[PDB]
């Protein structure tokens, strides 16, 4: 009755954990990939309720959008896709990520790019090139909202809040690093969402702060 | 598997918060009444526990413990008595603390003392009376350790640990105010002992760091 809510802490699985320590200080160059990565996760979200759809009418119109915060220094990805549950969350897509980044981490030894990353599944992890700390809401139809958190020191937190209000989908909230402040420009984010934008499905909407008249 | 706790966040009934407000605010002379408070909690645990003992003989040597801690700044009692489950430290003992609180506030605006708390079963909140936070660390046969914190903001929590190995019993940690240092002395602390030992059924040992031979 008196309950404000709940937070769980986790320890990172060790192949995931050198992926994030990996990702956070690396210097590659081309880090705007991250972008690609949240909106091609985004879409397989959009595809996966678009799939279900045809075969139960009861899961309106599907969209991406991109939500700069030059107040906060955040770069926001929803989506009204599938949306995760707890399980899906607290496992961190269970065998997906772990099989995922040690085949990866072998990728790049062999010769591969950090722009591979979503071929193996893992391309979430992308966000830590241009932030210190990615929070991930998200709602599935057969559970409540969930709340992750992690800034890559080996755990990461799931809160839970009976106060709750969110729709089915994924919000991904990237709280940017100093150096990283240009992914908050509307022309740095019109250029990169029209880069993928004939590649993907589903609008995108650019959710930017004038006018000249 | 990779869990390493949990804290659940709720908020203080109206009454209990107003009690905590003004205790931890009162400028009364006698705070030192918060050992007498902590120690006679503790021996109605111990008697709790010894009242059960005659029934069943599965529930040592019932002791109360004092110990400071001047490197943290913190004082402790600890005891091995019956102990609070979850349902127990969440509720705030329930009808216990809510009825008590009113009936102490009640009886301080008809011309009562801060010294009478006991009377109304709310005694441990004057804990607050030279402390600004408060650890209660609590293990009960029927249940696993829990943590209950609370810095007196109109909020507590509760924590569990699965890598908890706590032994039957509570362990009061007062995080002591700036004011409030001399209770970590050895020489306060034994005065105050020796003042209510004679009226406790039970050892109460104090845990002090000099032998000039
Ligand atoms: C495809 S529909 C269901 C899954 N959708 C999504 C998955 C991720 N991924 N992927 C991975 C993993 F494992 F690397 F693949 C991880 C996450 C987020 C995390 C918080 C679960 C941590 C994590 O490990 C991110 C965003 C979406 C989305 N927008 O729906
Ligand atoms: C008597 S055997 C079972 C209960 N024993 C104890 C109870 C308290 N009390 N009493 C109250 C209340 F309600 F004011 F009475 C409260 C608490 C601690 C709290 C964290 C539950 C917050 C709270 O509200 C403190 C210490 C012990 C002990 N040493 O065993």
């Amino acid at each position: 009755l008196y309950f404000q809510g709940m937070t769980e802490t986790f320890a990172f699985q060790a192949e995931i954990n050198q992926l994030m320590s990996l990702i956070i200080n690396t210097f590659y160059s081309n880090k705007e990939i991250f972008l690609r990565e949240l909106i091609s996760n985004a879409s397989d979200a959009c595809d996966k309720i678009r799939y279900q759809s045809l075969t139960d009418p009861s899961v309106p119109r599907l969209c991406i959008r991109v939500v700069p915060d030059k107040e906060n220094k955040t770069l926001t990805v929803e989506d009204n896709g599938i949306g995760m549950t707890k399980a899906d969350l607290v496992n961190n897509l269970g065998t997906i990520a772990r099989s995922g980044t040690k085949a990866f981490m072998e990728a790049l030894e062999a010769g591969g790019d950090m722009s591979m990353i979503g071929q193996f599944g893992v391309g979430f992890y992308s966000a830590y090139l241009v932030a210190d700390r990615v929070t991930v809401t998200s709602k599935n139809n057969s559970d409540e909202s969930y709340v992750w958190e992690s800034s890559a020191g080996g755990t990461f937190t799931i809160t839970s809040t009976p106060e709750s209000d969110m729709k089915r989908g994924t919000r991904i909230t990237l709280h940017l690093k100093e150096d990283q402040m240009e992914y908050l420009e509307p022309r740095r984010l019109k250029e990169l969402i029209k880069k993928h934008s004939e590649f993907i499905g589903y609008d995108i909407e650019l959710m930017v702060e004038t006018t000249e008249k």
